[PDB]
This record gives structure tokens, C-alpha cells and sequence, in this order.
């Protein structure tokens, strides 16, 4: 359909849901695929192959359920897996206070062009990763403004 519609639908879903997810405390891990592919991260998780919702984000990430346990990872207009593996960075910049789902969304960060966002679950505080580098514990304007420019063409 319209390309700019669905890039705008995808940021609005991305905020709704972490922030239902920040102020409840509960870890997430949402990785959005770019001009580089994801396609065998994808294979590693439970397919899904689903239309983007803050509803079925929020319902993903629900702690001690089938589908929580690893990424979600977001293809074109679907999301296309759950549960899935993240490369884990060994880069010791990381600060020790943070858990896997941030160094995950790191390692990954450092080997495609990918936006992951994390929401922790110590926290609820919000991160991004993007080219090896971490974008810590934004405000809603803050990761609404990253999302902005890096995933509407
Ligand atoms: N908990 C986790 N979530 C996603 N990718 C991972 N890779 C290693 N541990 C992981
Ligand atoms: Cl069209
Ligand atoms: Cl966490």
C-alpha cells in the first residue's frame, strides 16, 4: 500500500507499546530491519510474519509466556518473528548495570544497519541501538524524534 502511512503506523506502534511496556516494567527488545538483512535472526525465532500493532508488541513481551524470550524483529510491513537471537556485543564500553537484552541490541547494532529499542525491565527506562552505539534511557520526545529520522523515507 503507501509506504509512508505504514513507516508512520510503525513508529506510533513502537511508542505506544514500549511505553505501555516502560511503565510496567517489562523487558523488551524490538529490532526494525533496514537496507541490511535480518532474514537469518528472523530464522532463528518463532515465524509470526504478522501486521504491526502496539496491541500484539504488548502482548508479545508479557513476561512467562511462549513468544517473550528473545527479539521481536520487524521486516517491511510485518512483524516477522518472536523469540528471536541477537548477536551479543563483547564490547567492554557497555556499562555492567545493563542486562542481555541491551547487549544484544548492541551486538546486533554493530553488524547491520538495524534500530533496535529496548525497554528494561530494572528500569522501564528506554534505549536504542543503532552502528555499535547506545542511545540510553531517552524521553518519549527523544526516541520520537530518532524514530522519525531513521525509519520514514
Ligand atoms: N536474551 C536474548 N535476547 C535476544 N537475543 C539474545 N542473544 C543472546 N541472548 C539473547
Ligand atoms: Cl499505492
Ligand atoms: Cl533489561
Amino acid at each position: 500500500s503507501r509506504i509512508e502511512r505504514e513507516q508512520h503506523h510503525l513508529i506510533e506502534s513502537i511508542e505506544k507499546s514500549t511505553q505501555y511496556m516502560a511503565k510496567r516494567r517489562i523487558g523488551a527488545l524490538i529490532s526494525v530491519a533496514r537496507d541490511t538483512g535480518m532474514d537469518d535472526y528472523i530464522e532463528t525465532g518463532i515465524p509470526l510474519n504478522a501486521k504491526i500493532s502496539s496491541q500484539l508488541l504488548i502482548n508479545i513481551f508479557i513476561p512467562n509466556t511462549p513468544l517473550h524470550d528473545g527479539a521481536v524483529i520487524i521486516k517491511g510491513n510485518e512483524i516477522a518473528s518472536a523469540a528471536s537471537y541477537l548477536p551479543l556485543s563483547d564490547s567492554p564500553f557497555l556499562s555492567k548495570e545493563l542486562g542481555t537484552r541491551h547487549r544484544a541490541a548492541l551486538g546486533i547494532s554493530e553488524v547491520t544497519d538495524s534500530i533496535t529499542i529496548v525497554v528494561s525491565e530494572e528500569t522501564g527506562g528506554i534505549s536504542l541501538t543503532k552502528g555499535g552505539e547506545l542511545f540510553r534511557d531517552v524521553s518519549e520526545e527523544e526516541l520520537h524524534k530518532i524514530l522519525l529520522k531513521e525509519l520514514v523515507t
